[PDB]
């Protein structure tokens, strides 16, 4: 292995330069299955990697695990191996009334509620997605007729307090985040997820292209099939980025 | 006047919902001149407004003056008057070697080195441009064949220390900004300008669409010898691009 | 032109070392008119400059435009041309009950609600006015018998949310500034304006003397003539500073 | 499942109130194997859970995955299930010369270089370990004669820049973290790891007891030449120490 | 004098390496009196120093005065003189219902509501006590059967607003600290005092061992004898640390 | 006692509304001695209080001890007792070449390097002195012909690292303060002391008038060789100046 965590060698990628990075290890195979000659490369910790062909071009699929920390490791090590483009496919919770479960969301930029993005650029730097990847994702979504929403996403280091959930053990939310969801709502933020801030920031500040798309599995103001459409959309986007 | 600073009435706009907002008052007429039936509406402080027609649709052109403060006033008051889409056309200094004077830059999002954006959203919120406006700007730039670059822009509250210029009275830059340009360069930031952070943040957090395009009049990594001609010509292309973008946004 | 924005040459100032800097371009001529041999020097963007004589000494009057950004450019470029003393005359909104419209306010120091001051000194540095300029302004105000108030001023980068105005398009104020006016009131702050923080900080941290005086055109807790008195006061102060 | 991610039910724990939480899923079974009647309960995402008996008391072992985010989920959901005591056993990089690979480190408190801890308490709150858990860990380490060091640990959201590693794709470290390792060294910080800040803070601020122990697999001040054997042996001792500590905490 | 403030010479300490540092000058003699051959060494400003013997080992007792500023001076200068271990004995206000006046509190780490700790380490660094000193204090407390509580302490630069007291001249608390006590309570913080944050941080970040124990003289949610027990406990702890 | 720390009763002040507040308890009597009918009122912790008459008006003199924490207690409790005006007289270290030992410095505002001021107003609020008190101090200094300097002062919570002193036990200064003195120097800051930030902020934000004057006992830019005599003489003039200022403020 040429990297510390992924257990992958440069040759394993066979010249691949684009990677689809879902958060859940169990989704890696599903994504690879939509492409040609899918093969499992490695599985260590929360990092599962598969290789496949798209239009005769080798493509990588690697899980990041939940959170910016594990995400930064995967992205960094994949970059060390030649990957220059990253497309994240995730699951998300909508916080706007007009957005419905099943809808697909494309992130233009993210509210940085994480700590890892700060290890690449100060807070004033935008966690913005690459224009080409965003475009590809939008078109891909349109190509299959999925109800899509494009905009800002709140990327949190926590699933609970950071997303102002009170149905918890403590049933309490620290002051900084109390009343925070309502604030994001009034600002037009579409959803909550946990890896885009780190992904977009570290990529945008290091010459790497990144895109972000997620399927709505829940709406805070009010599933397997939704994941399916989002997966197709990201593979279709990758195709347009090759 | 229905607003405190612009000296404009709702009726003046004749139903206009899009405005092109240059920083310099003197550029307002130039921009309006590329459209039909251009008419001056008002002039107060650094706020000069003109109205014109584009494809049979009334369009506004209003100068913001330099900086997020004056920019936030103009945008806020124009919004009070019905404007929902804002396209900024400015001048900028490139900080990357591969970018040349005369090139056109489209901002996807901005590094917030201003104070006004913070009056609309905390620092963690991205100063991102509207996807539709950015797309229109990109296509418009392509439509006339201008050498274009798309990416991140550093928007500063100051022309000098914030952009780490030392050719100043004090010849000194406060610690926070010392060595800052090099940091931005390593991060891929394309340029320095002074209104996008405020514009994009206040719009993105209030349901308003905004786009940002600027012409390169200088490159910080490549010494000098400016050319009023070339410079005036660069402004020309950027103006044409923003008007073309507006057309696609109407 | 020896500077990038002002369109002025060192010789234009004829040895002037003090400048009165109003925010509104249209007020420049009014101020110059109270002095001798007033002459317009230039007009570019929001920067209008006039020269005049006061007690046989050349004095500059230059508009800064609204906000610290344009203010820092004007001050910096004027300094490059020899100006060492700056007196700002502005308009302001009082936030204390005992202060009335028409009253004149002299700022001793400012609450930094701007971004430009930070480009000269970290937030912990005080946006304090020069003792000599403050003194001159106080005496000048007294010399004409104007009802005067001396104290702290809140200098905001925005006219609306930063000054907690809700009569706006969004009718909303970001969390950081919600309930902020009341806080300033309890702290004795006298008013809101938009250039003193940047002016005083950049001057106080660069060996430049600065003073700040403004006329109250509105009281948040409850016009042409007020501007008139403030203008006289600043010209009278300049006279004592020459 | 009574929780959203762990896929566990209250009944699965059989009254367990203490959990050993390693970062790597693959270590869960190893830890459970040192106890009695070890049984796998679930495996979802980076969360692998096993149950076992220690002195006739049911004990849980659950992987957190790398980082405070996944750690906070696991801890929160385990707490929802009754766990009140958490003992983390990890791997770490030493940054002090006197500390050797193979040594065991017990964290009294951590430098918060993460983002998740901030979602439980402001930065001024200390990421301190529970006194009882720390004591148990210290005694346990002593009971087997392991070379131990007790002190402060720097817990980072990143493996690379946050730990000031330059052997990377960009080969660059953002300003805030440039020269940071040397600063931590001068302050006596013993090591770098990636979950203690979040673990200790969220537990210390919510009435939950937590302890932290890690085996040194590398020393940043002493070049390299890792040894899978030694490394695998270090993990072994750390595991034994944490299980022994749990025993004293039951 | 070999130091600027304490008025002490290296020889005065006769090889002492541990010091008990109370906040009140008047408590120095009381503490020294429990040991052998107590002798007053100096008295300057709020810094009173005494020397004594404990198990044949010279020990120092020096008052820090109230607050991190004076505390940092005393600790720094004592360190310059050879002291490597510091045990603070103070008075404190409990903020938890289950803690009673008279109880003894041992601080494991502190919430940094001070400014001095920041002059030694950034805010993210923990104001944690030395494990050995904490252990000694716990055992010492047990040795005399004192009702003890071990945990986190909020160390404030102010006695009033920082501890959210409203019975003041202004009867007002700045926004940052409004509702702060309740927050600390929900987080399990045991008490409020004014020197531990600075003490623990500066020591923990400079290779110096420090411990912190205080007697509860008041409970915010609901005296000479309490001080007595705390003094014994700290002397007993020092004995175990020699 | 009507207050928790000062051990003073409202009656003790006999209607006094102004207090001179030195940092050192030992200076309280010296200051009181220049006035009429000086009497010691109390002595507790670092708080020593004396009362005296100035032009037939009762005046208080109370030591604050070193630092904003003890300073805030004294000021708060004195205010509870009726004091509305505070004049601080201290000792200071100059950081500018043109300032000499023995010179007197009047602070117009302070750089807030303390923590206590933040307990009264956020960092953006200026630690500015009262205009009337500053004026009185300036005139008083002039009245005796002392070489005076008026300007900004850096008020630090620490005597050593915060004032970037390396002649210490650790011989190290935390990153935030490394190279800080030079920055303050370039900004024109005249000196370092340890109570003005807290004093001016808490007073300026609570309707209390405050002034600040200090005598230079050392200049950081000009090596050393202190003189107890000169030093004791500098304190003398500063004391005379503050008493004279109080007289003009009564
Ligand atoms: O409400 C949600 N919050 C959230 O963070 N997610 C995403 O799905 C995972 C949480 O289970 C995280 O990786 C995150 O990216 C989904 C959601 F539905
Ligand atoms: O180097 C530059 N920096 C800069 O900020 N600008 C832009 O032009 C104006 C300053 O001249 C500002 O409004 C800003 O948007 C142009 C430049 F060429
Ligand atoms: O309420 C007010 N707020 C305010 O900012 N001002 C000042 O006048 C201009 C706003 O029109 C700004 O330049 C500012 O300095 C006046 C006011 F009356
Ligand atoms: O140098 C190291 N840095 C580090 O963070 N670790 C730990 O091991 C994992 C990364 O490999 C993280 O969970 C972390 O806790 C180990 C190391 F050897
Ligand atoms: O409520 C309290 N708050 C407090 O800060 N203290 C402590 O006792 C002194 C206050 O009088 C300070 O030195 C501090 O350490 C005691 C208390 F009882
Ligand atoms: O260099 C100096 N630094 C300093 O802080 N002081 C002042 O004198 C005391 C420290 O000796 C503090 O109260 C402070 O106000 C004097 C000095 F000479
Ligand atoms: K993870
Ligand atoms: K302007
Ligand atoms: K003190």
């Amino acid at each position: 292995s040429d990297v510390f965590h992924l257990g992958l060698t440069k040759n394993d990628l066979q010249g691949a330069t684009l990677a689809i990075v879902p958060g859940d290890p169990d989704r890696v195979e599903k994504i690879a299955a939509l492409m040609d000659k899918p093969v499992k490369l490695a599985s260590h910790r929360e990092f599962t990697t598969w290789r496949a062909e798209l239009d005769g071009k080798p493509v990588i699929v690697c899980s990041t695990g939940i959170g910016g920390p594990s995400t930064s490791i995967a992205v960094e090590e994949l970059a060390q191996l030649g990957i220059r483009t990253f497309l994240r496919i995730g699951t998300t919770g909508a916080i706007q009334p007009h957005i419905n479960v099943g809808d697909v969301l494309v992130t233009t930029a993210s509210v940085r509620l994480d700590g890892a993005s700060l290890h690449f650029a100060p807070l004033e730097f935008p966690a913005v997605a690459d224009f080409e990847c965003t475009t590809a994702l939008v078109e891909a979504a349109k190509s299959i007729g999925a109800t899509t929403h494009v905009g800002v996403t709140a990327s949190s280091d926590t699933f609970y307090p950071g997303q102002e959930r009170y149905d918890t053990y403590s049933g309490r939310v620290v002051r900084h985040f109390k009343g925070s969801m309502e604030e994001w709502q009034a600002m037009g933020v579409m959803n909550y997820e946990m890896e885009s801030a780190t992904l977009l920031t570290m990529c945008a500040s290091q010459g790497l292209r990144a895109g972000m798309v997620a399927g709505v599995i829940v709406n805070r103001t009010q599933m397997k099939q939704t994941e399916s459409h989002a997966v197709k959309i990201v593979v279709e986007a990758a195709r347009r980025l090759l």
